[PDB]
This record gives C-alpha cells, sequence and structure tokens, in this order.
C-alpha cells in the first residue's frame, strides 16, 4: 500500500474490536443510526487510547530524570487536524486503514470529518506547531503553552466576490484529542492596586479569573514521546441574583476568541487581558512543577520561549513573584530572568510592533507597570554609562515612548529581559541588527542570533504526500522522515530515467487529486495539464498578492492581442484570509474574484488562463493545494518577509519557487543554486536606494505600455462595469502611496514569468529541476531549526533514542 | 604527436629533400649562410610543390564537366598566413613536423615568420576567406576575385598609449604562394565620354588601366580540390620623357593600399576606381571563360555574389557589356542580370552605407550613370504601378537621393539588380525587412533571404587549437572536422570525469602558452591563473569597448574600497585597430592603456586585475589570444552588429559568451541553451522604446554611484594626471550625445559580470557549461553557411567526394 507502516492481523482485529467498544460504548451509537461523524470519533478515541500510554510514561519519565524543562509561550498553535498526524507518528497508518477498510469504511473520507483547530492566523502560529512536532521527535522536555479559544480563525465565505467571516465553532461537536484538567486551575488577577508596605510591595483588591488548563498530546515521530500542550480557559470564580450569574460571561470572554490579525497592532484591552491571562498561569505551573523537581538553578531547570513579544509580560511577571513573593533581591531575581528568557521576533514593519498605552497597564497591571518602569531606569543607566553622552540613544533604546500617548516599547522590553533574540531567517537576522535593533546590538552582541525558520517533514510530506515519500523512500529509505538532510543523496537520481518518470507521475496524481476536490466542495472545473500557479498565504500588502493580480492581467491582454498565438495554459490560484478590518487587504480580494469573473468565461481565452480564488485556506487546505502546486509564489518586497515559510512547504513537494530575494527565498536558492530557482526583482540594497531617491510610481506607469494598460481596464471599469469606480481605492494606492512598490518589479517579474512558462513546456528538465530543489530541501526541517535552538539557547541536547515502549 | 597526419617514412624522406633543393635551387643559399627566413621559405616552396599538380588537375577538371562557376566578388580578403593552413588540408602537417626536426629545426619558429595576408579590414574580409575555405572543402567551382594590394591593413603600434600606424609592407620578401599571370591582363577604362550613334552608345576618348591577374591556390580539406582566388593588379599601359615615366605611379596608385575604413564610408575617387578596377577586370575574365564552356543560359553558368556593396558597379558594367558590346536588347540583359546577381548586406548602421555623389560617377563612368538612370527609371515604373499615388514610397526607394548633392545609393541598386538579398544573421536579415529595406520586402518578397554567417573549423579549431582539436577525435573522431554537427556528440561526455579535465587542460596549456608569447614578444607579464577576459575586434562605439571600460574601472574602484576582500583574480585584454580618422575611436584606445597605466601598477590591486592593451590585433594574433580566452565580450548595443564572427571563434575554442541579445549572439544562445550564456542588457525592442522616449545618460549618472564616481574620475584626470582634461571628448560624448547607450546596459553588465566570476570559482561546473557550448557550436561552421548559399541562391549542389589524388 506504502510505507504507512505495517498491518499487522493481531493488530488489525485488536483495532476493529476497539472501534466498535467505542462506537458502542462511547457514542452510545449502533451501526444503524450511525453516520459518518460517528464513525470518525469512533476512529479518534481508538487511535487516542493508542498514546495515553506512551504520553503518561512520558510524563513519568520527566519526573525521574528531571532534565531540563522548555517552555514555549505563543498566543497561538495552528494545529490543523490530529487524526492522520497521530496514526503517522504511532506508524498506525496501514493498519487502521485496513481495519476500517474491513468495517466497510473508507478512512480518507472519515479524515475530512475532523474539523482543523485553527487556533492561529497564518505563519507564526504554524511556526509552533511545526516546532511541537520537532521538538517532541527530538526527544526534548517540551511543552507548549497557550490559549484555548473556543473561536478559532474565522471561516472565510466568499458571497458576491467578498470575504464574509463566520465564527469558527470548532469545539461544537467535542475535541476527543483534549484532556480537560479542571483540577490543575490556577486563579490569575487584573486591576487592583498597588501597597507599598514595611517589607515589600503588595498586589491587593483585585479581580480573579481562573484558569483552567486542557491538555492535548504531542506525539514524536516513532519514538513513543508523547508531550504537552497546555491551554488555558477561562474560567469565573463561583464567589440581581440572575444578572450576577449572566455577568460571569465577562470574565469568561478572554478565552472566546483569536484575534484575526496577521501583522499588525491593535491596541485592545481584552487581547492585552490575554497575554497576561496565558503568562500568569502558565508561570505559576511552570514555578511550581520547578519546586517539585533557591532559584539559582532555575534557569538550569527552566527555559522560557517568548514567540514574538504577545507574552513578553512573562518578564515582568517573574521578577514579580521572585521579588513580591519569593523575597529575593532585585538583582539576583533579574539576573535569573534574563537567564530563562529567550525571544523571537518575527516581522520588522513598524506597525505589527506592540506598543501598549500606558494608561491601560496602569490600570489593568499597576504593579507589571512599576516594574517595567525600574527595569526601563536600570537598563537606561547601563546604556548611559556605555555611551556617556549619547542622549539620542538614551531616548531610542527606552521601554518608555513619549509622545501622544506613553506607551512601552514590548520588543525593546524583551530584548532587555532576555539571553537571546533571535531572527528567523539570515536576511531578517542581520536586518534586525542593522536597523530596528542596532541600538541594542551595539550594547549587547552577544545576545543577537539567527535561527532560520523549518517546517515538519511528517505533516508536510509524509502526511499530505504520500506518493512522493514513497518514491523518495524505495530510493533512498526512510530515515530521512527525521533526518531530512537525508534528501541530498537524491542528487545522484536526477539523470535516472526512473525517477525523473515517478517523480512527475506523482504530480500528475496530486493535481488529477485536487483538480476533482476543487469541483467536489466547489464545482467549476479546471484543466490538469496547465501549470498550477499557487499564491497562498494571509493577504497582506507586502506579500503583494497585486503584483500577481497584474501579471494575470498581462497574460490575459496578451492572448486578447494574439489570440490564436501558443501560451503555456496555467491556472493561477490564489487564497488566504484577510483580516476583518483591514479594508486594502478585502479589496484584494475582490480583485481577484472579478478578475476571473471575466478571464474564467472568456470565450477567446478557453482553458489556457483560469483564475480561482481558494476560499477558507487553512491548514487542511494547505495539506490539499501544496502537494499540488508546479508554481510557489513568493513575492514579497525584499526586507518584507522574515523568513515565510509556505516557501519550505512548496520545496519540499515539488514545485518550483519564483520570488524575491527575500527572507528563508535566500537561503533556498543558496542551496539549491541559483540556477534552479526563479529570482527577480529588486534586492534590499535596491529598495533602500529607491526611498532614498523616492519613489514614483507615476515613472513606471508612463514608460511601460502594457501596466498603463492594466490601470486604465481597472479604473474605466473594465473588470466591474455595474461599479465603474470600483476598484479606485487600489489604483490610487498604486499610483500614490505604495509602501511596497509594485510597479518597481513588474518588468522584471513578468520576464521571470516568461522563462518560467519556457522551462515547463520541457517536462523532463522541469522536473530535473524540481529534483534539485526537493534533494536540497533538507536544511528546511524544522528538526534542524530545534536543534538548533536546543543547542545555541536553550543549552539542551536533542535525542533520538526511542522511549522504553 | 597528434592527429596533424602520417609522418611516412617515404613522405619525410621526399620532403627533406625537395627542402634542400629548394633552399639551394630557390634561395641559392647554403646551410652556413642561411638565416630563419630562408628557412621558412624553403620549407612554404616544399609544401607549395605539393599542391601544383592537384590545381591544375582541379581547374582541368572543371573545364572538363563545366559545372556552374561561382564568383565570389570581394574588395577584401583577410587570408592571414597560408603555410599551416595548407599543411592542414593537405594533411602534410606531422610530416613536415618530422621533416624539419631531422634537418635541426622548429617548424613553429618558422610559421611566425610568414607575414599576414592582411587584404581586410576585419569581419566583412575573415567571412569571404572562410568561404573560399568552406567552397573547396564542399567541392564548389568557385572564384574568389579582389584587389592585389601591395600594403593591407596597417600595422599598428602603441607609442604613449597612443595608435600608430605603419605601412604593411607584406610583400617585402615576396609572396610564395602567388602566381602572376601577365599574359591574362586585361584592359580596364576610366573617364572619357558616351557617343550616341546609330545603332548603340559608345564609351569613348577613355583613359586606359590594366589589370594584371595573381592567382592563389585555396586547397579545400583533405579532399584534393584546389580552388583560385585571383587578384588584380594595377599596371600602366606602355603607350618631359622622365616625368612621363614617373606619372605612371598614378594609374598603378589603384592597388596601392586598402582602405582601412571599418563600417564607415568616404566618399573618394581613389576607392570608387579601385571598386570600378575589380569590377571591370573581373567581369572580362567570366565572360570570356564563359564564351568558351546566346547569353540566355549565363546564369546557369554563372553566379556572382556581391560582398556589400563594394563591388555594386558589376550589376551596370554587366548591362553594358551586354547592351553596348553584345547588342542585346535591355529587357533581355536584364533579365539575365538580375538572375545571375546576388547581394550581401553587413550592416545597418548609415554612415556605412555607400552614397556615391553623382558629379563623381558622372566623370570617372559616363556611361555606367546613364545606365544607373535607365534601371532606375524602370525600377520606379514598377513602384508605382504597385503602389499608385504613394508618392513618398517613390521618393523612398529610388536609387538616386536628391538633396545638397544627388547621390547613388548603392544598396537600392543592388537590391534592384540581384535575385536574392540576404542578412547575415536572423536577427539582422529581419531588421533589414522590417526597417532599412521594408519597401523593397513590400515590393519583392521573394528576394529577401537569411544566410547566417560561419567560421572555419578548419583555421579556428584544426590549425589554433590542436590540443583541443585532438581530445575531441579521441571521442568521436575526424569526421567532425567537415561535418561540424558532429561536436554535438559531445554532448554526453559532460559528466565524463576524464573529458572534463582534458578540456580544463588544454586550456589551461593555451594559457601559458600565450602568457608566455606575451612576454616573448611584449615584455610584461601577466598571471596565469586569472580569468582571461578578452574582447579583441576592431575599435568602434557601437562595439563598446567603452563599456568594457566602465566594468573595469569599477573593478578597480570596488578593490580599492575593500582591498581585503576576494575577487576572482582577472586579465581583461582589450586589442583591435582603430580607423585612422576616427577619433573617438583614437581616444577609447588611449583610454584603455589609461586605465592600464593606473590598475596595473597599483600594489593594493597586485596581481588580482590586470588591463593589457592587445597590440596589433589581426588573424594570426587571433589565432593565439582565442584559444587561450576564458570570458568573450561580444557586447555590442542591440540591434547593431549584424553577426559578428569572432563570438563564433571564441564558442569553438572553448571560452563562455557575455553579451547581448545582438548579431548571431541570438542563435548561438538558441543553440546552447541561454542557460549556457551568459545574456544581459536591452534587446533590440528595449532599445526602440527607450528613443521613443528619448535616451537621456544624465539619469544613469543620477541614480547609479558607482557610475557617477567612474565619470569624474575620469573628468578630473585621475587616469591624467598630467593632462586633466585628456578624456573630455569621451566624457562629453557618453553624457549627451552617446548613440549606443553605453549607461543603459551597465548595470546589468556588472551583474551579470558577477554571475560569471561566481561560476568560474566553480572550476568543474565551469568547464561543464564550456562543453555545453563547444557541443553545440556545430551551426556556426561555415561549411553549413556555404552550403545554404550554394542550395537557395546559387543553385548547386554542394559535394564531399575526393577529387581523382
Ligand atoms: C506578528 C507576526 O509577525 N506574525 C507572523 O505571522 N509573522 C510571520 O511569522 C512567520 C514565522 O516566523 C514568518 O515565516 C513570516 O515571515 C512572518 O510574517
Ligand atoms: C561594411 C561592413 O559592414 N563591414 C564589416 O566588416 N561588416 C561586418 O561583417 C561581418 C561579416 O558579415 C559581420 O559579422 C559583422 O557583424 C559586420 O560588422
Ligand atoms: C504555512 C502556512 C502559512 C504561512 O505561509 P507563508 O507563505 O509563509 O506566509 C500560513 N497559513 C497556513 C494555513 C499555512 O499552512
Ligand atoms: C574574426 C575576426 C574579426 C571579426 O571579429 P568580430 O568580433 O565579429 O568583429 C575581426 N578581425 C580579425 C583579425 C578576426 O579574425
Amino acid at each position: 500500500i506504502s510505507v504507512r507502516g505495517l498491518a499487522g492481523v493481531e493488530n488489525v482485529t485488536e483495532l476493529k474490536k476497539n472501534f466498535n467498544r467505542h462506537l458502542h460504548f462511547t457514542l452510545v451509537k449502533d451501526r444503524n443510526v450511525a453516520t459518518p461523524r460517528d464513525y470518525y470519533f469512533a476512529l479518534a478515541h481508538t487511535v487516542r487510547d493508542h498514546l495515553v500510554g506512551r504520553w503518561i510514561r512520558t510524563q513519568q519519565h520527566y519526573y525521574e530524570k528531571d532534565p531540563k524543562r522548555i517552555y514555549y509561550l505563543s498566543l497561538e498553535f495552528y494545529m490543523g487536524r490530529t487524526l492522520q498526524n497521530t496514526m503517522v507518528n504511532l506508524a498506525l497508518e496501514n493498519a487502521c486503514d485496513e481495519a476500517t477498510y474491513q468495517l466497510g469504511l473508507d478512512m480518507e473520507e472519515l479524515e475530512e470529518i475532523e474539523e482543523d483547530a485553527g487556533l492561529g492566523n497564518g505563519g507564526l502560529g504554524r511556526l509552533a506547531a511545526c516546532f511541537l512536532d520537532s521538538m517532541a521527535t527530538l526527544g526534548l522536555a517540551a511543552y507548549g503553552y497557550g490559549i484555548r479559544y473556543e473561536f478559532g480563525i474565522f471561516n472565510q465565505k466568499i458571497c458576491g466576490g467578498w470575504q464574509m467571516e463566520e465564527a469558527d465553532d470548532w469545539l461544537r461537536y467535542g475535541n476527543p484529542w483534549e484532556k480537560a484538567r479542571p483540577e490543575f486551575t490556577l486563579p490569575v488577577h487584573f486591576y487592583g492596586r498597588v501597597e507599598h508596605t514595611s517589607q515589600g510591595a503588595k498586589w491587593v483588591d483585585t479581580q480573579v479569573v481562573l484558569a483552567m488548563p486542557y491538555d492535548t498530546p504531542v506525539p514524536g515521530y516513532r519514538n513513543n514521546v508523547v508531550n504537552t500542550m497546555r491551554l488555558w480557559s477561562a474560567k469565573a470564580p463561583n464567589d440581581g441574583y440572575i444578572q450576577a450569574v449572566l455577568d460571569r460571561n465577562l470574565a469568561e470572554n478572554i478565552s472566546r476568541v483569536l484575534y484575526p490579525n496577521d501583522n499588525f497592532f491593535e491596541g485592545k484591552e481584552l487581547r492585552l487581558k490575554q497575554e497576561y491571562f496565558v503568562v500568569a498561569a502558565t508561570l505559576q505551573d511552570i514555578i511550581r512543577r520547578f519546586k517539585s523537581s533557591n532559584f539559582d538553578a532555575f534557569p538550569d531547570k527552566v527555559a522560557i520561549q517568548l514567540n514574538d513579544t504577545h507574552p513578553s509580560l512573562a518578564i515582568p511577571e517573574l521578577m514579580r513573584v521572585l521579588v513580591d513573593l519569593e523575597r529575593l533581591d532585585w538583582d539576583k531575581a533579574w539576573e535569573v530572568t534574563v537567564k530563562t528568557c529567550a525571544y523571537t521576533n518575527h516581522t520588522v514593519i513598524p506597525e505589527a510592533l506592540e506598543r501598549w498605552p500606558v494608561h491601560l497597564l496602569e490600570t489593568l497591571l499597576p504593579r507589571h507597570l512599576q516594574i517595567i518602569y525600574e527595569i526601563n531606569q536600570r537598563f537606561l543607566n547601563r546604556v548611559a554609562a556605555a555611551f556617556p553622552g549619547d542622549v539620542d540613544r538614551l531616548r531610542r533604546m527606552s521601554l518608555v515612548e513619549e509622545g501622544a500617548v506613553k506607551r512601552i516599547n514590548m520588543a525593546h522590553l524583551c530584548i532587555a529581559g532576555s539571553h537571546a533574540v533571535n531572527g528567523v531567517a539570515r536576511i531578517h537576522s542581520e536586518i534586525l541588527k542593522k536597523t530596528i535593533f542596532k541600538d541594542f546590538y551595539e550594547l549587547e552582541p552577544h545576545k543577537f542570533q539567527n535561527k532560520t525558520n523549518g517546517i515538519t517533514p511528517r505533516r508536510w510530506l509524509v502526511l499530505c504526500n504520500p506518493g512522493l515519500a514513497e518514491i523518495i523512500a524505495e530510493r533512498i529509505g526512510e530515515e530521512y522522515i527525521s533526518d531530512l538532510d537525508q534528501l541530498r543523496k537524491l542528487l545522484s537520481y536526477v539523470d535516472d530515467e526512473a525517477f525523473i518518470r515517478d517523480v512527475a507521475k506523482v504530480k500528475q496524481e496530486n493535481k488529477l487529486k485536487f483538480a476533482a476536490y476543487l469541483e467536489r466542495e466547489y464545482k467549476v472545473h479546471i484543466n490538469p495539464n496547465s501549470l498550477f500557479d499557487v499564491q497562498v498565504k494571509r493577504i497582506h500588502e507586502y506579500k503583494r498578492q497585486l503584483l500577481n493580480c497584474l501579471h494575470v492581467i498581462t497574460l490575459y491582454n496578451r492572448i486578447k492581442k494574439e489570440p490564436n498565438k501558443f501560451v503555456v495554459p496555467r491556472t493561477v490560484m490564489i487564497g488566504g484570509k484577510a483580516a476583518p478590518g483591514y479594508h486594502m487587504a478585502k479589496m484584494i480580494i475582490k480583485l481577484i474574484t472579478a478578475i476571473g469573473d471575466v478571464v474564467n468565461h472568456d470565450p477567446v481565452v478557453g482553458d489556457r488562463l483560469r483564475v480561482i480564488f481558494l476560499e477558507n485556506y487553512r491548514v487542511s487546505l494547505a495539506e490539499k493545494v501544496i502537494p499540488a502546486a508546479d508554481l510557489s509564489e513568493q513575492i514579497s518586497t525584499a526586507g518584507t518577509e522574515a523568513s515565510g515559510t509556505g516557501n519550505m512547504k512548496f520545496m519540499l513537494n515539488g514545485a518550483l519557487t519564483i520570488g524575491t530575494m527575500d527572507g528563508a527565498n535566500v537561503e533556498m536558492a543558496e542551496e539549491a543554486g541559483e540556477e534552479n530557482f526563479f529570482i527577480f526583482g529588486m534586492r534590499v540594497e535596491d529598495v533602500d536606494r529607491l526611498d532614498q531617491r523616492g519613489y514614483n510610481a507615476q515613472e513606471y506607469y508612463d514608460r511601460i505600455p502594457e501596466l498603463r494598460q492594466i490601470i486604465e481596464q481597472l479604473s474605466s471599469g473594465f473588470f466591474s462595469p455595474k461599479q465603474p469606480d470600483l476598484f479606485k481605492d487600489i489604483v490610487n494606492m498604486l499610483m500614490h502611496h505604495d509602501r511596497f512598490k509594485v510597479f518597481a518589479d513588474y518588468e522584471e517579474y513578468v520576464k521571470c514569468q516568461e522563462r518560467v512558462s519556457a522551462l515547463y513546456k520541457n517536462p523532463r528538465e522541469w522536473t530535473r529541476m524540481v529534483i534539485r530543489n526537493i534533494a536540497t530541501s533538507g536544511k528546511f526541517s524544522s528538526d534542524r531549526t530545534i536543534a538548533q535552538y536546543a543547542r545555541e539557547i536553550w543549552g539542551v541536547e536533542p535525542s533520538r533514542q526511542r522511549l522504553p515502549a
């Protein structure tokens, strides 16, 4: 069937009986009234049973050996589905496939019933998910800590070409993977005031909200390790009658919904509450566990990784506990804090940086504000001693920003209180040291590091592309699944006629599979022989879905100009959600559907060009589209995409990449060789040069006839007959206030696209270049990334040793 | 030793005795007083003896079979040396090498004594030479007809960094290859007047100049065919006494010297006389030979190819003879003329086009002017009938140009009187139909053809690069020498570790060989490990040696900026002659030497960068430098280099190419694959777009810091301390009247150059790309070119059959 494990006689028999047992006792159903959803749950509970034993002994193992614990704090964990992933990591896939087959059921059908755990917005949230997988696979005593949102990222509906949002009620039918632990509920304090008495300050008259944890198992790849992801849920304490009970839903709103902002900051009180909620509950858990195992050894037994500044309050909260509750002297407490905390930055765009108004912190967390002021005072004294007389440096590095309203720069807070600060791609980390954090780098160079992102090869290859994983294993074995660098061995098969044919065959199969799904759940048909040109990621101006749109319109205009001229057929697919309040992003989605409305119904175009907007892009959809892609669009303006991870997913799955020298694209091209990548556009240096001179879009419009035609088509209502000026905001933006210079890369982009079409016409050479990419994608495994965090930041050695059964 | 033929016992013995025989009887010398020059001549006469038998029987063969004869008229035949070429084509090289070795002589030393037959300026003249070789190799009854200049292209001396010209007295020691044929002397008429009497017009009261032919053998490659190149020499007829005899050197001045203008037109009377002289004498020879074999069959037995418009007078001269002397009716004569004549265009630059003032033709060739007017009248009547009312078309297509001084457009004359008109590269031929000759193409589309240039693989591979020819023959045999397409078979050795090593070894050997020669005859040393970056061709603004200079200065400035940074070492070599009256070209030569003066003596640069100007570039020097080159510079502004041929020479000899999509570069990249070529810059379409908008160099100067620095260095006297404003004319030109937009391609050029340096750092991959180029250079053999002329223009079939011993 495939290398999805063995389908043993004893195991298939056992799975079948436990399946029927759960269907009866757990679901309380009989085969006469059971529906597909019932079958999915019976299967889920059956697979879940297999990891409880390992989950219990893994945790017992950590208690006995007492290794250093790694705590990954994040407000997002974009997990997706967990049924297939669990079967994969437990080598249970073929057995379950056979067992369900014998029961007369199609396992693939049941898998589609599971709801995605969409507790994330995009890249940052997915990274945390891949990291959890790699830490377990590498045998690290790691814990993921976050919030159990009852509503994750909204489900996207497209109506009249516009994005409509609807609540993601993912818990409606229940979650078989989590285990509520009400017995470990902890109190979290808000508001109140600070009292300064004899020995120490006291935080009193606070409002209390309970934090109830739900644990979810995180299985390592075939090593019998099962780590834990603990998500906190808000509960009101039990201490007009009716109204008082109804108002409990004021405290519980803290864990109600995920804020849908990808790369953007909203200073809302509810978001601040969520951030402190996760931090306060998590730190009590960490300390409790530690006291079990003098806080001098705290950093030797504890490491906390801050995923962006969202959990930055961990720094002053740790100080508060050590100083106020444990009564350690400030200097001692600060030493411990810095040594246990590390911070990861994910973007350089100013609007994404968290800068909380002082009046908010003052009211919600009065003690933390005082602690932050003290940290700032002591930090600035160090700066002053290192750079005497440099008064502007003092104001630039302050954690407190003056102006209209005073704010606290959480990024500055994180750098000051962490022993390590890292970017997520080489070019990004360099940019941090040369620009945004230049002053900090000059003060403490040793703190700055790079940790290039990666993706887990389990979910992003074995799970979503079994056909490719199989033809690869046929040649080099299965060891690469947990040691991706072994993919390089495929380089010796680049001239192998058999391999070339198999690689091309799996891609065609994936495309047919996806082309079918498209008609199944969406209905509209597409041509499987065309080049699948896809750009899937959150909608943002910096990602430039608009540059993609300009190319699509260029292709359409060229066809209309010379209809009987041959052009490589293409299906361009664009998908991604827009933040609810991001007007421009919503206009871009409308533009895409509008283009499709014209292009997809033009008789002259035929099946040579199709424009489709992939609705509700999420983890489960990514697993379907990526394995089917031919061309991966990674065209952000140089210097804006910190790393990107979708780019790695495409590379590992046999798609060629067209992109700018931005984020990880640079290292990907470096690994595969620039001749095997379609690079175009301005480099970071070119962008800076243009800014020095002053970007004037008009220049491009005046010197490029094809570009002018497109703008006039948009302006005149060619793509919006009933509403002639529908896209006036888009044109105005491109022409007068385009922060990402779409026009500047237009010419080189279309030129580059012609080169990809030329290579696609030569199937054999296209595939050989593909093999060159897959063979060199090893560096982008999150196992490599985590091994570097472990050795260079956390001070722990990864292990590939199977746990005692 | 190598595949330079067999060194048979009988043959070596025979060669030795004939060598001593000539040294004694021919040179009248003894081994005690003989010098190296004497030995060269003894060897030359010995090899010459071997082709006389074949020369006599080849001509007898043509007389007996009476095939259609091909007459290639050219005012230039850039032959170079003929000793080694003769040995190669006769398979006598190893035998002569052994024979001279036994006599205690070094044949290579003797070969260097021979004077180049530099009867050409550059590309057009060398093409005629390669064509003669291919026509003989293909068994065509072909005759090259030209002028025996007693002084060829001037010898170039560099003094104080400036070009100095000195007479090329190539006949000083005699020419052993030619055979004077005073018995076949023919009369040529000049001046006079036209008398219209009873039956026909008569050209009377003319001045007579005798045309004395000298025949030179043209051996085919190992097929025993020996064709003839007949060059005419001017002689005064024998009919104050002293002064009258001394004035004979007025008529004989016609064949005294080659006009040194490459791509430029000077309306000098002496040049016009040379053009008619070659045409008049040649046509009498052709007709005489024909009458031996009703002029209705004339086109079936005769084909005359016009190399550019230089011999364009052949059209009205043929009409004059047929109408005035043979008394054929005009229409009949015109039919014959058009059917036997074909014209090849070599450039689209307006200043190169021949437009003779009517007053000159009126005085020198009164009858021809009348004939030209009549041709024009009848031609315009045809245009008027095809495009009624299009009066501007009439004036655009006229052979007579009105204005300040009336002139005759010789190109229009050629198109009207030829049944075929061809460009010399696909892009060039297309440009002719879309621009310069658009009106003519619309009137007679069937006349326009393309015949992409080529080079002879005998002189340009076997002769100049025996080491490479040998390692190639080792794998695929020697058949490729006369069937270059077989080189494709080398594609299956691109991964062969042995071949890769041998290809790289021959290149290193060629470079050491050249590096030595450089110190031997010029003294100044160079680093053999560096990348040999060479640009050799006549000096002209359109070829852009200046863009090369800008890159060199950029490299030097970058080194000075970061001295301890590593950069791939390079030796950039630039060579070529400038027309004596072309001021800008002479300033460019001075700039190059000036750059070297600074760069080559900068301690900080060391041996990382050297700039050398190759003095007296000519055919013999090309045979030395090309096999030693790593990088071939073919950077003309798109649309200006009709074809180029030096580019083909480099490709065949293992050098990678950096160039624009111009001339044959386009087809070369097409044959090898664009990934194996270093293409950069504007395409023809981009150039046109810039001209529409208006080229403003200032823009580039303002937006490119590195470019600005260079211009300021040139302007301030950085490269000319004693003469601060020495290069003011160059800067003024670049900044205000640059017809070839050097600045427009600067950025992309330097970027491309960085990519070549990157590949050079990886010896193995550099060599594999080289193999890819050599393997696909087959299309550029002049045998392919001539086979197309034969079948598509001359109506004759080429033959590879050995002539009966
Ligand atoms: C706040 C923020 O930057 N959100 C976010 O999703 N950032 C994303 O994080 C990913 C993982 O590091 C990176 O690959 C992306 O480049 C970055 O935009
Ligand atoms: C008059 C003239 O164009 N001279 C000349 O040398 N032209 C040259 O002829 C060569 C052979 O066709 C071409 O390869 C060159 O591109 C062209 O410049
Ligand atoms: C991988 C992934 C992302 C990140 O994509 P980028 O192109 O790096 O922004 C976002 N959303 C989902 C569902 C993903 O799987
Ligand atoms: C081949 C050759 C040329 C022509 O070179 P291009 O670069 O095509 O102009 C000119 N001069 C000599 C001596 C040549 O051998």
